[PDB]
């Protein structure tokens, strides 16, 4: 019994160029809305991030991949939507900072406490603050932090780890540049080693290769942070076979998936945009990447295992899935990567709509940490970036545009987002809130104290 | 009592700084939800469109003018919102034109069907839809039409006029651009000269300029179109006291302000955006345009004004207000006249939602008609295009890139973007919707045959 509804259909309903083709209701949504509101307890929360997707990105990859009038049987399906605000602060004035980074951002949601762009669990005065993942643990909900990225990446990483910059990976960065949170310092120590200590039930993504550092102190000291997760009892998989053999994953037998050395591998690719891209070169058709693999686990298929993993825990479970590579595209400018992991986003988010619908306990949240870059600007268009064309599902051409650094990486952009939930609390995200509004929103759907 | 409910307070709660500081919600907005939900008939609409508004636009001005952690007091308290696509056609296949102009768009949302980049009150076969101002009189309604550009501009000329081109100003540009519109090839006119069939009860805004032209064909041949206004009984208003002395307006008396040749002035003055502004120049603070006179009615005046007069009608009312400059300074790269032009639309909506508060039966819509150039970057940015930096009511800098166009014009984008409403059948604007769906839900609030 689906007690509540998700969108269905949203796509425009007829021919385009015809009156009322191009809508995409059918009639009054009033009942439907009603038939959404509900202020029950929440089980399990799963939150999916896609970072640096903001509406631009959204809209760019739906008019790719779904045509203009298509509809993201996920991303687009969440019935209750509003936008929401994540400006960062400055370390020293503790005034806003308009255009967060990555960590200070997740550090928002993570904990309910704004910070300077870099840091990671911490506030302006270097505090530790627990995370919604720590907070959940602590109360005996199973746990999972799924991405695409590294592992030691600023999403994923928010949620376990209190380190003065982004940047300390592991225990030759940390000791470099987070002297303070060192473990050979007295520290709690390196992005790596407080992942370990954290302990969540279920962790899956890239970044193997700080694993093979040696730990500088402690009770593993000399062996490769490796060794000691091993030495921990957490059962390590690195490829979707041995993913898809587990059947247990608790707090006896903690997983943890390694499935790159560095961050995963795109679905699509793609050449980078260039100065008048769109003028110059033919338009682009993205192409699977053959690199992808049957012996990785795709998004989707982290995101069921994941859900499968903790719903055996009887008291409810919190959930993270993180879309890492929409934001590493959208700076490298390239467009086919970039609308590749969002595709790939969705296709993750509508197996955490099947599972919610089902469930009726279930709030699932999709938003990004900040906007990015992209645009979508007219094909004849003349600009000082970088642009490419694209030929569309609709047969059309598309030109994306890339202007706001003449630096090699393309930039955050500091506009408020989309963020759209669906399921019990689901009403908080609706109108303006602010990104640490949603660990409140968390923290209360769960019943945490 | 107002039975629905307006967003109050969506202000940051405290210090920034310090956990739950920078929280926008109070407690749980489930109930406040179900109280804003009714699908009773509305008796009145009122439009508001800032040119321009995308997300992007917001956040900036908000920054500027409110701080980041601070509210529109208008824009930002309505609590049903959504997102809605404005993607155009190309005239000749019929697919998407991914970026759409103000005329395409405004057609949209004023006759339900998708057209083309430069098409008024015309679909793709160059064929005539009725619009929702046209409706809502045919059906006994007082009507109303409000902007700060031009009146023959894209955006209110798209309630009143069908013609090919946007540029068909008048008799003129008409039978030079628009023939087969042309009085004197059997056309219905230009666009002026079918606002001055169309009859709205008020019609407030600029362009007097086109008046002093002479009509070609037709009943008053050889006189100008403010003579045939005044000829055909309309009450010529052009300054504010001549408008506030109005205490009338209906089919009778219809009621045409204009109060200035083109554009009616902008707000705030500032430096245009210049290459590496943000660094080789210093940061900017904006001034007031002397210039803007009081002699000149303000955007909430206008609105005010225009409530008061329609309001007299029993039957209900439809009213459509603009604040045209967003989308005009976003294209001449001037942060202040473009943030400016924002608080300006945010007073008109404080009014329209103050009488929506009391009335109780009105639907007050707040949306933009496709996204815009400008973008917010990090302060040390260095970008290929034109950037200036700007000194924040949180002072604090914010710095602005447009970098979409190497062209005197920086281009619309084709980002999908916020559309929020408050009162009777708001609903229908929460999720993904498309500009279309947005004359329809209109006319199904209002009852229009
Ligand atoms: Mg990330
Ligand atoms: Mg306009
Ligand atoms: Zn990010
Ligand atoms: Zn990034
Ligand atoms: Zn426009
Ligand atoms: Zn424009």
């Amino acid at each position: 019994t689906p007690e509540m509804p998700v969108l269905e259909n949203r796509a425009a309903q007829g021919d385009i160029t015809a009156p009322g083709g191009a809508r995409r209701l059918t009639g009054d949504q009033t009942a439907a809305l009603r038939d959404s509101l509900s202020d029950k307890p929440a089980k399990n929360i799963i939150l999916l991030i896609g970072d640096g997707m903001g509406d631009s990105e959204i809209t760019a990859a739906r008019n790719y991949a779904e045509g203009a009038g298509g509809f993201f049987k996920g991303i687009d399906a969440l019935p209750l939507t509003g936008q929401y605000t994540h400006y960062a602060l400055n370390k020293k004035t503790g005034k806003p900072d308009y255009v967060t980074d990555s960590a200070a951002s997740a550090t928002a949601w993570s904990t309910g406490v704004k910070t300077y762009n870099g840091a990671l669990g911490v506030d302006i005065h270097e505090k530790d603050h627990p995370t919604i993942l720590e907070m959940a643990k602590a109360a005996g909900l199973a746990t999972g932090n799924v991405s695409t990225a590294e592992l030691q990446d600023a999403t994923p990483a928010a949620l376990v780890a209190h380190v003065t910059s982004r940047k300390c990976y592991g225990p030759s960065a940390t000791s470099e540049k987070c002297p303070g949170n060192a473990l050979e310092k007295g520290g709690k120590g390196s992005i790596t080693e407080q992942l370990l200590n954290a302990r969540a039930d279920v962790t899956l993504g890239g970044g193997a290769k700080t694993f093979a550092e040696t730990a500088t102190a402690g009770e593993w000291q000399g062996k490769t942070l490796r060794e000691q997760a091993q030495a921990r009892g957490y059962q390590l998989v690195s490829d979707a076979a041995s993913l898809n053999s587990v059947t247990e994953a608790n707090q006896q037998k903690p997983l943890l998936g390694l499935f790159a050395d560095g961050n995963m591998p795109v679905r699509w690719l793609g050449p980078k945009a260039t100065y008048h891209g769109n003028i110059d070169k033919p338009a682009v058709t993205c192409t699977p990447n053959p690199q992808r693999n049957d012996s990785v686990p795709t998004l989707a298929q982290m995101t069921d295992k994941a859900i499968e993993l903790l719903s055996k825990n009887e008291k409810g479970f919190f959930l993270q899935v993180e879309g890492a590579s929409i934001d590493k595209q959208d700076h490298a400018a390239n467009p086919c990567g970039q609308i590749g992991e969002t595709v790939d986003l969705d296709e993750a988010v509508q197996r955490a709509l099947e599972f919610a619908k089902k469930e009726g306990n279930t709030l699932v949240i999709v938003t990004a940490d900040h906007a990015h870059a992209s645009q979508i600007v007219a094909p004849d268009t003349k600009a000082p970036g970088l642009t490419q064309a694209l030929n569309t599902k609709d047969g059309a051409v598309m030109v994306m545009s890339y202007g706001n650094s003449e630096e090699d990486s393309q930039e955050h952009t500091g506009s408020q987002l989309r963020i759209a939930a669906y399921g019990p609390h689901a009403a908080n995200v609706v109108g303006l809130t602010d990104q640490t509004d949603l660990f409140y929103t968390m923290k209360a759907a769960l019943g945490l104290k």
